């Protein structure tokens, strides 16, 4: 089923792995690419957002088919065990998506820009890569210029936030990846990847091990889930863009076990709240700051949550990074895919509860600016509800034992092996990470595309 050897073997089919296929299909057109996705194809084109399916029954079929083989939202599935431990909080609602397109087939396409300490300091071309990620995701800030209540909510929030703030951190329209239709991985891959005769997407293909020959990346061990047969595809470069959890799992199962692998895991603590407008008859952005480490997004709700005039407020906190926030794998216990079972060690420090308390007070302050608060008390979601897990394969300047990959997202111990996703982000971020993670993927894919085009082999 699979080719015996390719140039680049891509694990996963989310937006970050698709960004590797995108830049390689743009900058390295002669390189043969093999993308292996454990989940099935649930949309047309492969990786499109499920909302492109107008039929709710067909759309529910696409969502439920992505939930793998305390409830998870449509298109995602939770862990069955190893999500909490005595003495720690863990992530009881740590969810995952197994389908072509990954979570980008079910996400809401909010692509804000990092600011302050969120921005990775040792990347001088960060803004350059962030604009490129805007190009691949189709990000636009003017998707709701004709909305009646978008401008009203935005100006009423600005009356309490924009005080003393520079324009980059004032209330502004949330940059959205819209293609009406939310942009999925089909947008990231685009015509350049689908029309690339050297690229091929293999769905229902589980990658069980990363092959290493003489220290460098050798290939991937791919199990054909249609038949159960395990193949071995050779590759000069291996990109693992599974997710924030299964990416360190695949490396752990491959014997690639650095000290920082999975450690420094950080979830974005999320607070929700609702409020009502005041007039009779889009998504707003409350940017992060260092002194207010919260990321706010306000948007219209179809109806009131409690028994477009009603808005839903969501604040996301930046985590106090801890090394003991490790992702642990057990070789003896296997999950439903035959890979090592996950042990999630997550505990909010006192600094976390201090910031979380401030987020509840600030979202109430924001709810009073929009109008009459529909709710009475802001609700804190369980850890892992934001689906924004970082640091598990984080980048660093050196291999001091605190990072897993280079600034080019290249794993230190395994040359030719690259990791993609939110886990690559090493900083304490609060905004939606997918845009930044795609920007890091463009730098890593350009590191491969330049090494291929410049090589003599
Ligand atoms: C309801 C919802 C709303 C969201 N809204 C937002 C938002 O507004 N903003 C934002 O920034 N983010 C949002 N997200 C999160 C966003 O979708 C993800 O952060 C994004 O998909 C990350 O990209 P990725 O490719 O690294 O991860 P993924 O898309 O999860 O990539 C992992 C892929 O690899 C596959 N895979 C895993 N293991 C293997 C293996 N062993 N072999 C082969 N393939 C494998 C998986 O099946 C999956 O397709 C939302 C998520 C959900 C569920
Ligand atoms: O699922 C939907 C959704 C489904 C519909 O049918 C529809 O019409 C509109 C919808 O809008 C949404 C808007 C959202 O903000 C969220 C999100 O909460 C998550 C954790 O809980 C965070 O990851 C995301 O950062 C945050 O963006 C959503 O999950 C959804």
């Amino acid at each position: 089923r699979y080719p015996a050897a390719v140039d680049v073997a891509i694990v996963g089919s989310g937006p970050t792995a698709s960004a590797y296929a995108r830049i390689l299909s743009e900058e390295a057109p002669g390189a043969t690419i093999a993308m292996f996705e454990v989940g099935p194809t649930v949309s047309n084109p492969p990786g499109a957002h499920v909302k492109n399916i107008e039929d709710p029954d067909s759309r529910s079929l696409a969502q439920r088919a992505s939930e793998g083989p305390r409830r998870a939202r449509p298109g995602t599935y939770l862990l069955q065990d190893g999500y909490a431990f005595p003495g720690e909080d863990g992530m009881p609602v740590a969810a995952m998506s197994s389908n072509v397109g990954g979570m980008a087939a079910h996400w809401t396409a909010a692509c804000p820009r990092p600011g302050g300490k969120e921005r990775i300091p040792f990347l001088p071309d960060l803004e350059e890569l962030l604009n490129d990620a805007d190009r691949l995701l189709g990000v636009t800030t003017h998707a709701f210029d004709g909305a009646p209540f978008s401008d009203l909510v935005r100006e009423r929030l600005a009356a309490v936030v924009d005080q003393g703030r520079t324009p980059a951190f004032r209330v502004q329209p949330m940059p959205l990846a819209v293609h009406l239709v939310w942009s999925g991985s089909d947008v990231v891959m685009g015509e350049a990847t689908r029309d690339n005769p050297q690229f091929e997407l293999f769905d229902e293909s589980l990658v069980t091990r990363v092959l290493v020959e003489d220290g460098t990346a050798a290939g991937v061990e791919v199990q054909d889930r249609r038949s159960g047969d395990t193949y071995q595809v050779a590759a000069r470069y291996v990109v693992v863009g599974a997710d924030a959890l299964r990416t360190p799992q695949l490396l752990w199962a491959s014997g690639i076990r650095p000290d920082a692998l999975g450690r420094y895991l950080n979830d974005q603590a999320q607070v929700v709240f609702a409020s009502r407008l005041r007039d009779v008859q889009g998504v707003a952005w409350v940017p992060y700051t260092d002194e207010a480490p919260f990321h706010g997004q306000i948007m219209q709700l179809d109806a009131s949550p409690v028994p477009g005039s009603i808005v839903g407020l969501g604040l996301f906190c930046a985590k106090d990074l801890q090394r003991e926030d490790r992702v642990a794998f057990d070789d003896d216990t296997r999950d439903s895919y035959g890979l090592p079972a996950m042990r999630i060690h997550y505990r909010l420090t006192e600094r976390d509860h201090v910031v979380l308390d401030r987020a509840r007070q600030e979202i109430v302050r924001l709810g009073k600016a929009v109008g009459e608060p529909l709710d009475e008390r802001p609700f804190v979601l369980p850890p892992g509800a934001s689906l924004h897990y970082q640091g598990t394969t984080r980048m660093g300047e050196t291999d001091d034992g605190e990072s897993v990959c280079s600034p080019d997202s290249q794993v230190w111990q395994v040359p030719g092996l690259f990791v993609a996703g939110n886990g690559v982000i090493p900083t304490a971020t609060a905004c939606n990470p997918t845009l930044t993670s795609v920007a890091l993927a463009v730098r890593g894919a350009r590191k491969i595309a330049e090494e291929i085009t410049s090589s003599l082999l």
